């Protein structure tokens, strides 16, 4: 389906639209929704758990403090043998940040992974700069190095995973 | 009833969509609505006296400029034995924050307790961080003292409390 | 009418809302309408003709820019007997940020009674702070002295106008 | 047809909302759809090849990084005898800043024709400031010069076509 | 001349009129506050200092010594000493201290307090920054301002630097 | 060198001449005006002074002495004196207030009085900021500008910058 | 004075100390970093002599040379020999890089640290840039902050400095 | 020393040796390109003089000169004559200007000039924004970079900053 992508058997990531529609969310049993928005209201059906993240897509926004709760969440959830599905507006970049979040502080594996693993799920992902900023910071808390750097290039200072995909 | 929440007797906080469904309004006593948005248009019911606050969820919009007079407004019509909606669109950020100087200026709570207390009854609140620097000056204008301090962490500066969150 | 208010015999300031209503902008003799968005299409009815003005209502939106073609614009429409509707969204910012560029050139009137003007009929108005350091320095260009003046306050940078009503 | 202009024979220039009419587009030879926004979803018609460049209209969105990606689709999907649609949401901006890319790469063209080519076809176009800055970039990455300057005005810094304009 | 005489009890200087203790000891001079990181103390034994160590500039937080500074000078005060605050051209950073010791302990507002530096030393200048924390130190001292920044053409200044320039 | 004349009654100076007061005798001078705040005046009795105490900085608001010192100058030369205006290096303050003298009091273009000065005195070379105050000032006095700022890969400057830049 | 001892082989400074080949002899120092752009090297046979050309600005990035710095120091320790780090006031720049050190070497956190080299050398003050990158290396080093960065209504600054203020 | 041997026909170096005759004359030294604001020329005739007026900041145009200057050193070599490019600290704004010639007249890219300078005057030190403004010459010269700016934990920075801290 458009706009849900399955990053592990207790993640999804999606759009907003999506979030409204129990028969899909119960499909992939889906018990808990991240709602990484602050413009979307919650459509609150009784079969989810709702959790608001109210953040703005921007790159001052400081979406690094949902890290550890957001993706804490997402670990009982499916200890609870349930699953969670964290969508923002578009799908792009406030719910994939959190589930790259959750990929290194769960699955073990840094930063540079954590996004490949996400875009080979849902490729029009595209974290803003400043959740980039965000999440070098929480890789190297993690991990006590980094994966991923920023880089000025003549378009503006940006990881070096999207220099090297603008050279195909 | 989502997307609304009582605050004190007289006075009501919500997101914009709850603005226009009178009978919602009515049940409650509400008799003014403080429409807290340059980008939705007041319905105009008859019923209600309307007050326009154009602001942006921003941090530089000078939400400050209207802390006495809609905080004034709150208690004219609280002492004319009414209740006002304060709304904006997402009921996060501009409302709570007009709600959150009323609380100190009419109720003699410091910004800390004037935050919990919007906090118990609507816990999605987030005012943006600029509009916390705003409520920090107004606090120290009225109090002489100040009980939120805005703090640096890597995620960008925040008030105090919303590092104290994220550690839960 | 509910967003559209009359400044002068020929010209109309309005929420985009109304622009698409014909019978409501044909009753009022308009002939031209200048939709000061970028995001709101022209509906393109065969009875008036358009002009946009592709501007975002934020405080570095080079709407100065068109100060003088807009007001031109006006002035030539009034002067061939018909009248224009300047629209933005909400009908606060960009569409009164560009009227009262249009009374200071074509009315003779400073830019404190030009904003005075604007406001008794339309109280919501509110140009942006970027918006109004463009007002002062046109203002300046047209009269060689100012009776606006940008001025700090504990809620930033504001025109004197904001702050004065501020405080009742 | 409103909100679609086109700019070569294998080139079309839009606003989103003609994204979705899969008969205006099939009557334009359009077999692929490139998506620059991060705002609208691909209506996924099985007709076209959709790509999304998910950027936000604003100074700071790194554009600039898809100028050869999309320029080298334009050629490819025009080399295999199809045709592009580059839509953003108001067909202003995010869109046309592409299309110019494209044109200077492709076409042999300095930026002030690039420009005029697509001003010609779509009058309403208006890149941002920033993407001028990046568009003045890739002109001197392509012919080792540029044809147009940033320049300060009252207003702001704007390329100087838009300061020319502003004088009629 | 680089020396001024605020009160009975407070001096403002240059920094070529700190090591002088002739010049120093005619006053009654017993303290010196030093609000350079440039110039080091030069520590005659007759004389405390204080060294406060600030750079002229707009984001440096003086405010941060307008207590502890202001504490001392009336501490010294009432011990009948007296103190010099100097920086290098006595323009801005001590002139500022100054100022705000004047609103502390002589219950004058900002306005009345930089007239009164300015009229013992027509050069004083405070910087911009310095300006935005007087403001507010004197808005918690009193619970209103007297000046207010305002915005020309030349740039976001104190109001009382515009009404200089035009007169 | 550090002395240039650019008027019958101004010159325009680094600091080193400054307190050579043959020097300045010889030229009739009987006004320093000392656009530093890190030197200090020596105060000869023979010279009148005049303290415009800004840092050689972008942001320094220099425009608010454009009239005052040049009302001045003027004031001077109708009197049968004559001026220098100093500051340390003779380069960009000195250099800003004389360029704004020749407009106000001189009736010429921005251009005109940059040329002018920098004809008489070719190391001049106002900051950006300074130029961005001399811009307003002369729309201010004539309703149109001669020098725009524009975007170089190297920084917005003055386009007369990178003309000759490109010379 | 202008000299500290923070370590057995580790000495903090002023730019003045730097060239008295007696005062550093009498200390066994063998090593001198220069943490300064502007004072050249005296270049003495006896010293070997490191140049560290950063200014006393928030965003000279300082924290460049935390590891090479440390690492001298260390190494010219276990050499038996002694290192003097000193930069023009001794107050930033070298105070910045002997707290880094002390983080490094001696294993205490940077609050610590800091106290430490204060505890040697009162007069020091880091700009606060230097305690953004300070606090970044500490957390590199230990996992956690023992200072934040927090606004007064004087500008963002280390806690330590505001909890001073009200002292 | 303060001075050093770039190419047969370049010296870079220190404002101290800038106005030692015997020093240059020893040379063949008969330009000299003076890249600062606050050190006048000597002006001794035998050699001519270019000032260059720029504050060391990152802000400085410094690259309105690139070609200038360059365009200078090589009018001077092919006269049979040499030129010193001189600075206050021989680090940073003299540096950034001999690189550059290096680029327009050796053929060498980016790397290899900073390299070239940095094996011969090892405490150059170009700022940050001299750098921003040496890689779009870069550039310009040669339709490719091979220095990058990046972000570490204590600044942007050019990549072989990055680079040296870690070895």
């Amino acid at each position: 389906i458009g706009g849900i992508a399955q990053i592990t058997s207790s993640l999804f990531l999606g759009r907003g639209s999506v979030a409204s529609n129990r028969h899909l969310l119960q499909a992939r049993g889906i018990t808990c929704i991240v709602n990484a928005t602050i413009e979307i209201p919650n459509f609150n059906w009784p079969q989810f758990e709702y959790v608001k993240v109210p953040l703005a897509d921007m790159p001052h926004a400081p979406i690094g403090l949902y890290f550890d709760t957001v993706a804490d969440k997402i670990h009982s959830v499916s200890r609870k043998h349930g699953a969670t599905l964290v969508h923002c507006a578009a799908g792009v970049s406030r719910s994939a940040t959190l589930c790259i979040a959750y990929l290194m502080k769960f699955h073990n594996v840094c930063l540079l992974e954590a996004y490949n693993w996400v875009k080979a799920r849902r490729p029009v992902i595209r974290p803003n700069v400043g959740f980039w900023r965000q999440l070098i910071d929480y890789e190297r808390q993690l991990f006590g190095k980094s994966t991923v750097k920023m880089v000025q290039t003549p378009y503006g200072i940006v990881p070096d995973v999207y220099e090297k995909e603008s050279r195909h």
